């Protein structure tokens, strides 16, 4: 399986690929080399002075991100919370049981020389800072990282959360307004504050200032789509993680699952730095990136869609994967779940249904297994000469037909194109 | 089969064809003649004067390409990184382990011309220099290499990178101001700087100025589609590079496969000169060019399309090849992969699916083989009188019948015209 | 399309030839890994009679 030759000549030929190896970065590796998350923010100035730069800056659509970050650090500086138990993530002792700390558990550093942005300021601005303005700024990050006209849907979210505080005020321009949010995400330090806010209030959910977390929720598990897909697949099939894993039927998907489930990364932990590995700067290429798990993304979503999911309808269709093989496996899994409903009873009145009697091949040797055991189904499928039965094709036909208005380059579109013949 | 006579006259006719000698040039051959790459930056005017020439030149009608190249040299002159290991390529030592090296560690010379085109300048420009302007100038290579109204996306996202420091700025004219950089890709010095940038930052992926690649990326593997086509065919089928090679069933494809696999061309190397063999001017006719491998291009893409690829849809259809024979070969390969899904158990909990030692191939007289073994399928195919079966023709039909919006002279349009009449 | 030629006779010839290469792909193995397919076992068509070469 190494030496190839052309038959007519009998000469060795070595098959070669351009080969691009770009590896993932686990969160634990960051803290192997550094014990702090640096936040570069130009201090100086004053809360009242920075409030004027921002308030006026937003109204004109030219405010500096440096000013925004400086204001955000000032207004959120005094917010504190008391810990019931010790708080530790990747060896960092954030706090003990008893004592208090603020939102900035990470170590802050001070930015460069004189500020290039010179002016645009409101002199007489009231101390209504902490209340509503930081909510607004952090809320623009969420409105920022959408591209479809769902803007107005999520931009009203912000306004509604600000209305719970004071008078109704919309600040940016209509067409040009969108442009001054897109860069904000691309700022490393704005991005960190967002993640720090989200993490802090995830610990303190019952805190009064928990409303800040509305624009910043979209930071938790950013680029960790692979972990959500695994979760959704458990819920839609109703099988535990263990069982779902035994139903992986392709090598590429198995590789991706072991990459996903590397131990010591605090994935199932309640309050970890992990969910913000991209925003905190712990990773540049996430192991839970959906593009870094192409086969599992396709297999997971395609199976879930055939089991009547709505999330999978619009999921991206990856390139450079085994379309044909991954579908067959995905279809077989979906057919096994959808056929085998197995509905035991849960409540009774002295009158029970004894069930573990009579379970064999109902339609002679043609009948499918009664349950969801992958070994049973592999046996049955290999009896079917390893090609989908006219019943299985009809099952998927029904799962995709009567699906309406599908996007280009999509799981849904693929699925309907493939099965709705 | 050498001599040809006409039966009526017994005379000899000698069939002749016009010579067709346009031989491919390999990256290894260049460094056997010369041990350097000549880059001609004209004068050393001054960074300040040059910055003024291009800022205005861009903003108005046109700027001189000389002025761009001169400025681009000056703007990228001081950028450097430090390497962990030795960086060598085709017998050239760029730097031993631990050196600090610049972008132009690739031999600079001076152009013999008198700088006459010098007109139109903005003396006011200062700090807004290396930060973004070289990126803008580099970007226009990527934007200019498209003729389809897709450059709207490419210019739009080109601006996003500039916004990641100031001050939104769109500089050239919208309609006529597109052709001014459509010529840049034909200046052998400009394309060399582009390749120099991309090769430098492909090594130093962690540099601050790594964003300068959002433009120069289309230089890497330019006219090396034949290598990508092969890799894409591996990833879509799920077969190894060796196994794909064994599924070549045409002679013309083999010659092309032999062509692109020559022992010492640094194909599978991390950071080489090879990918930039056109833009560095190492070759005037690449061996990995789509056009120079017409049969493999056709066969390879067609097989992918039938295996549900979306990239293959719009791939160009070459002239002057065995269409009928290549298509049967491609149909057979695609069919064998689709009918025989990989499907094996990956994880277990004590309960294993045993399967080995199964002899009978489905049916007594004529039945499709269980694996992906070429010889097993060739023997099976001769038993069908070498004429594609109804199920095979149906397999090809289903995969092409749902394709919408197919462009002229593409392989996708061809496929649907043959398998979905 | 030229005129003053024999359309009918040239057509048959053109189709016979195109049919001969279309229905006969002549696929053959090119590369191997210690496992070779030999084509020439027994040369006879599909149907006992009138099965094309």
């Amino acid at each position: 399986s190494v030496t190839v030759k052309r038959i007519i000549d009998n000469t060795v030929i070595v098959p070669k690929l351009p080969a691009n190896e770009d590896p993932v970065e686990y969160p634990a590796d960051y803290f192997r080399k550094s014990k702090e998350i640096p936040l570069y923010i130009n201090t100086t100035k004053s809360l009242s002075d920075l409030r004027g730069y921002v308030y006026q800056g937003l109204k004109s659509g030219n405010v500096s991100i440096i000013h925004v970050n400086s204001y955000l650090y000032g207004a959120l500086k005094d917010i504190r919370g008391k810990l019931d138990k010790d708080w530790s993530s990747f060896g960092i002792n954030i706090g003990k049981a008893g004592d208090t700390i603020g939102i900035f558990d990470l170590v802050s550093l001070k930015a460069l020389d004189g500020v290039l942005p010179d002016g645009v300021s409101d002199a007489s601005r009231t101390s209504a800072d902490d209340k509503w303005l930081p909510l607004y700024l952090l809320g623009l990050y969420r409105v920022g990282r959408t591209q479809m006209p769902e803007y107005r849907k999520k931009l009203m979210d912000g306004l509604t959360n600000q209305c719970k505080m004071i008078n109704e005020q919309f600040e940016p321009l209509v067409p040009e307004g969108r442009d001054i949010f897109d860069v904000w995400g691309n700022d490393s330090n704005y991005t960190k504050i967002v993640a720090a806010v989200d993490m802090f209030f995830h610990m303190f959910k019952k805190h009064e200032c928990a409303s800040f977390r509305y624009g910043t929720i979209v930071s938790r598990f950013k680029d960790c789509a692979a972990l959500a897909t695994f979760g959704h697949l458990c819920k839609i099939t109703g099988m535990s993680t263990e069982d779902v894993t035994t139903w992986i039927l392709n090598r590429e998907v198995a590789d991706e699952m072991v990459q996903m489930m590397l131990p010591g990364q605090e994935i199932d932990k309640a309050d970890s730095y992990m969910p913000y590995l991209i925003d905190f700067g712990l990773s540049s290429k996430s192991p839970y990136w959906s593009v870094k798990n192409p086969a599992f993304h396709f297999w997971g979503q395609l199976t879930a869609l055939l089991l009547r999911s709505t999330r999978a309808r619009n999921a991206r269709q990856p390139d450079d994967i085994e379309y044909t093989s991954l579908t067959t496996a995905g279809l077989l899994y979906a057919y096994a779940v959808g056929s085998s409903a197995d509905l035991a009873q849960q409540f009774c009145v002295g009158d029970n249904k004894y069930t573990p009697d009579d379970s064999t091949g109902g339609l002679t040797t043609n009948a499918p297994p009664q349950g969801r055991d992958v070994v049973e189904w592999l046996g049955w499928f290999e009896d079917q000469n390893r090609k989908p039965t006219p019943d299985m094709m009809q099952y998927a036909k029904r799962a995709v037909m009567s699906l309406q208005g599908l996007r280009e380059k999509t799981i849904g579109k693929y699925a309907k194109s493939e099965f709705d013949k």
